[PDB]
């Protein structure tokens, strides 16, 4: 691990556990001794560009990662400040934003819960159609405050999806250090999420292309596995509908909205998160 200490201090907050450590940032437990409250704190920490130091500052393996350092940092500031712009109970909620040992940090609202993906993986006993349809009210409504305001999402799948103790689902995170570093590194694999990622994001863009990788989350949630890669598809679309593979415990109605969702081309697919939403209606 290359995280801070338990006990680490930035002026009033302290450093409590890395609970979350990937290869581009590092989450944390934290607490705000000023106004007595548990936060988040993120600190960007490209592992594959960057190193600890001994006074745990930030510094580059190499200085020939410097400036795609740099691209991921700043684009890890322009995610602080598309999220800072909403404050809705299903987007994460920025409390902080700075710039020090050598990097940057994002003060959050802590959530309770796991992610998406680590439900799917330890309990996925809970995930029924019932569970499914309580998920999907709350996530829509947060996806489409994204969209209303003019943005995209564009990197959604279930390791970003924190499910709290509530059930209630919050978008975390938009992969943009992430997608910003293998662009200018050639890191293709680390850009687009492959099942996920609709044909038109691999080179037209709009609340379609979330509304696919939404479809390809259920999918995953209900099969256990992603639908085959886009690109693939629109070679030989191998996929297999829902409605006809009839896994057991769901209905025709959820089964087809899934299907819809993932159609190939943009423009068969639901249009706005309402337009699929309204697909689920009617039994
Ligand atoms: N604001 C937040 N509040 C609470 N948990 C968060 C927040 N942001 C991210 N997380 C958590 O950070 C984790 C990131 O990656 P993870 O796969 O857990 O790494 P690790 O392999 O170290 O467990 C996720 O489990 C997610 O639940």
């Amino acid at each position: 691990s290359n995280s801070l200490p338990s006990g680490y201090r930035f002026n009033e907050f302290e450093i409590q556990e890395a609970i979350g450590e990937g290869g581009f940032g590092i989450v944390y437990r934290a607490y705000d001794h000023q106004l007595e409250r548990t936060i988040a704190i993120k600190e960007y920490m490209p592992t594959s560009l960057a190193k600890r130091n001994d006074d745990l500052s930030i510094g580059l393996r190499g200085e020939r990662f410097g400036k795609t350092f740099q691209a991921g940092l700043n684009s890890f500031i322009q995610e602080a400040r598309l999220l800072a712009r909403f404050s809705h109970p299903g987007l994460l909620h920025v409390l902080r934003f700075w710039e020090e040992n050598g990097t940057a940090y994002m003060g959050t609202q802590f959530y309770s819960g796991t992610t998406l993906k680590n439900l799917q993986a330890q309990q996925p006993e809970k995930i029924d159609e019932a569970w499914i349809r309580r998920l999907l009210p709350p996530l829509f409504s947060a996806i489409n405050t994204i969209h209303q305001e003019g943005y995209l999402h564009r990197d959604i799948s279930l390791d970003n999806i924190q499910i709290q103790e509530s059930q209630l689902p919050v978008l975390l995170d938009f992969g943009s250090a992430r997608k910003e570093i293998g662009n200018l590194s050639d890191e293709t694999e680390i850009v687009l999420k492959p099942g996920f990622a609709p044909i038109e994001q691999y080179t037209e863009q709009g609340p379609w292309t979330d509304i696919y990788a939404l479809g390809a989350v259920l999918h995953t949630l209900i099969v256990g596995s992603p639908p085959p890669v886009s690109v693939v598809r629109s070679i030989e679309d191998s996929y297999q509908p829902l409605t006809e593979r009839r896994p057991a415990g769901y209905s025709p109605e959820l089964l087809r909205t899934v299907d819809r969702a993932l159609a190939l081309k943009p423009e068969d697919r639901p249009q706005t998160i309402d337009e699929m939403a309204e697909l689920l209606e009617h039994h």
